[PDB]
């Protein structure tokens, strides 16, 4: 529905030895696509407890201002070449995407 | 490490009939804890493709300004009573929590 913000998330595990930090240099490059300041991307490693770490290893939270950022990120050759390796460097790929409505912030509740 | 923002996420599936919208009224109440404006919570339903929907059904993205929001949300009786039902109303519970550093936004890459 892309009501407001659009979110894409990937959860992965490594079997070769995912160099997340060397990959991080890619993200810095990947951010290159944020010239449109209408796109977002963050990174996370499972720095919690095995029971809360879901067991994976790291994920990427990509949020866009709207569908324009989504077609933009793909309209470049930097995501294709990177996506191919993103696999070669992963053991499993899981992704959840859904429409985010920055409104839940409701400090009011009906009786 | 809680370097900057702290994220907690839950992925779940329903077997009884998770009324996410009636639950949403709870979130509006849950937001009540955001009087400290140092806490965050959003909601999402798998409105994508079975292959991208991960198959679950809905998740909650709770982010805090720092550890103070994390001890705050629990320092209230609204999360306990709600958490008990959060289960009674769920079929499976999965959660990933990790330190988020709002800095990845790097539009520069070394040669």
């Amino acid at each position: 529905m892309a009501t407001s913000g659009f979110k894409h998330l990937v959860v992965v595990k490594f079997k070769e030895d995912t160099k997340v930090d060397e990959i991080l240099k890619g993200l810095e490059n990947l951010v290159s696509q944020i010239d449109t300041v209408k796109s977002f991307e963050w990174g996370e490693d499972k720095e919690s407890h095995d029971m809360l770490r879901q067991g994976f290893t790291h994920a990427f939270s990509m949020t866009f201002e709207n569908k324009d950022g989504y077609v933009a990120f793909t309209s470049h050759p930097l995501h294709v070449e990177f996506s191919a390796a993103f696999t070669a460097v992963i053991d499993k790929i899981v992704l959840l995407d859904f429409p985010v409505a920055a409104v839940k912030s409701s400090v009011v509740a009906t009786p």
